[PDB]
């Protein structure tokens, strides 16, 4: 190997695995206190699923949805129920690959700048997915 | 978003695309003087592709060829040539999914770690394919 | 193996093949009484394909039309004639993977809740789709 | 939906998500004892990912890795350590969809039936990899 | 192998492949004639295509669009401009894997019922691609 | 739809729906008696499904993998455990798209000409699957 | 190799590898002067890539994004932004496989005829991105 | 549209599609000459399928097959039978994505360039498959 160096390098930032896990499991637990059946992915802002935690009970679709959620959110640095909204004026956006534009999603920041989404699907609307997203991101 | 903070957050080190381009075209360069039609592939050790050149008069089989020797080689932090003889005693290697056993990827690091891995495919032989991707390294 | 014990372990329910098998084999008799083709598919909760049963002369199209909505079914627990109207007020449902807003599946229960979707497909309408989809549960 | 019952019903046993989890957590506790870097999967026997893990620096290649051999392990309940010998007298088995023949994958049973598999990549040897699954396993 | 008899088998109708070549020339030399650049796909009621031809000049979109319109012609027995209209009253037909609901694609019948589908992509507009296809299906 | 004839047509035999499902269900039988859990296909010489069966406690990995017996008898009409012995002087037939070179396949032919394969997977050892797979098709 | 002569051959006309990096290279430096993090990409009219660049801080959507923006463009000779307009009277189109129908794709001529497109993904709005693809292309 | 000029452009040469298609239909004759049954494939230097044709009778896996065996020959400028035999020297030829090295496949040139390879499969063996490949290229 070439070493590089260093007007060549740049950095980014990231959830560890620590604070990805932490929050999934959070988002689960507050879906679980409800009695509800979710499925939850942590999403880097590199496009990599850094986390995913299939919920007892929860439907066979949810995994890869909560995976498209997060990646969405971090994508665009948004919640996905925002980010349906956008569809009435961009309806395209929805045919970008590796997406999904319905509530769940929500984003997490550091500096500023998005670094992860975590996604949640599974219970009865999105909004209610959204919520327990939101109660994963709020242990961050 | 919630913002992230702090013992919650990593870094990573990257080449930035100015980086990964002019090593992309450093490669191609050293193929073209020789005669040679070749595509090149910067992939980060995030596992995303930086950087693809689909060489004039490149076999169609060289583009996804590159960049799965450029991703092989940053996973393992190895040239793909060494790699391939690892085959040997472990044969299975080869079926780990996005992978290319097959001389022509080189890794890239920074601070001993792996950051890139530069592939080409194209050239008459993976040991000439591995001189020019070992050019585009060179000028990091 | 490590074996799990005790508070480790979790029960699901099923239907077993023999009652999937009956089911789909009622669904294309009901079909065949009326002179339809049509494929079907019985999709077990946890995502799997439990038994598919091609009709004769059944369009090419109708085979995995047949699977999404037995998949769709099952992960929301209603039929897809029902599930399709909620794309009214969540039109993002349906970009979900795997899954198919047709009328057409409709889900099969155990202990209140769902262990098995039947879809049917390839008649002139999703409504029949589902008559035939319905005359297949109905035997269990 | 029709209810099924009863001699139509059969149960299957799997791991909760807190025990996936667990398991899951300690393969990368161990792993980072000893400054390893690795992907962690839980596969169930049904063959559904319950929980995937990303650790830190882990390379690109190691998730999908992971999945594969934990989903391996549960397949035919045997550590894919072993299953890998097996290749010299059916090489042709690894050509079955979704399995990666290669250490690092171990099986976890309950009355005697695997449940899950637990499937480790991104240390320097799959016997490595296996050594941290196993101490995954071993917290169940 | 064991011979199947006899009430076990029966009998489907399709063009022999120079029937569906004569056809995709017809429908090249009608668009050629015209100064237009198409692909053209034949597929059988079967669902696998029996013919391609790539246009010079014919845009890279072409070619799969040409099968897929091909393909949804023959599973519904109707021209896909008209197959497109249904769309109003059942919006989710599209939706259905390996379909295209655009002009172009134009069903052969043999016994009334229906045996191949040829697509026509390329063109400025469907409805003269379905004037190309027709002019391949008028050589039958 | 333009009527073709007639000269410009062929025919095909296939095992009904009826032949199949009777086939598919001898050879679950068949392993069922003997306390195996296999998955078992039957796909028509025209490379599609008919029929799929997933026995109860039959391996994840065991569906796909009797699909694509089924498909590489039928292909060749002669039985995978063969198939898989011309590997020794053509080992690169297993690189054909769709195939699977493993004990466990068995054609059904109809005047001498391939019209079915029967798969089964799940058993342990590929010449069990294949005792089964005979079993499937000695009812026809 | 027999030798094909000469009625038998046609010419079609590409952007060189170094006229679609000048191009890609200058997308990415107007998003950088106004501080736009974005992804370009270069697909020739036979519908290959031929440059892609990943911008320092992209969002994981935008390779993709540009990739097919590009195709698009090149596929109908004209800027995705006023494809997307179509979509209005022809709402299937976008079902066309490899299309993404939304503003940032512009195409690039010679002699009259298609001969690449450049796409860029990115930014805050498709209009934006489409500013850098028309800033790249004015370099040619 | 930019118009691209001048030096920024270069030309590569292709077969026509009329002569992609008597070569194709040359090989297909030849097989029917034998009582063979074969699927034929011409594919561009630039990757792209051009032309092809399923026999009557031809094996379900016989289609991909010449494709990618069409794929190979062009990619290296030599007939596939040629090729597998570097396998013995370079074993991980045959990851490259889109290749069959299996014989069949032979190219054809313009300038003692390679332009197309013709890739046939069906026939009961792969020497037999590339004599009709050669057959349908010595027409050019
Ligand atoms: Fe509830
Ligand atoms: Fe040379
Ligand atoms: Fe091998
Ligand atoms: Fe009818
Ligand atoms: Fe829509
Ligand atoms: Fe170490
Ligand atoms: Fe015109
Ligand atoms: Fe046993
Ligand atoms: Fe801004
Ligand atoms: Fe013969």
């Amino acid at each position: 190997p070439v070493a590089a160096r260093g007007g060549e390098l740049t950095q980014s930032t990231h959830l560890t695995l620590e604070a990805a896990t932490k929050a999934a499991r959070a988002a689960v637990e507050a879906a679980e206190k409800d009695g509800r059946h979710v499925s939850v992915a942590v999403v880097d802002r590199n496009g990599n699923t850094l986390v995913t935690l299939r919920g007892d009970g929860a439907g066979p679709q949810s995994y890869e949805s909560a995976e498209r959620k997060a990646f969405t959110a971090v994508s665009w640095n948004a919640p996905t129920s925002e980010l349906a909204k956008r569809l009435a004026q961009a309806p395209t956006l929805k045919d970008i690959p590796g997406t999904l534009f319905l509530a769940g999603g929500t984003p997490v920041t550091a500096k500023g700048a998005p670094v992860a989404g975590i996604g949640v699907a599974g219970a009865p609307s999105g909004d209610l997915d959204e919520q327990y997203a939101r109660a994963g991101a709020a242990v961050l």
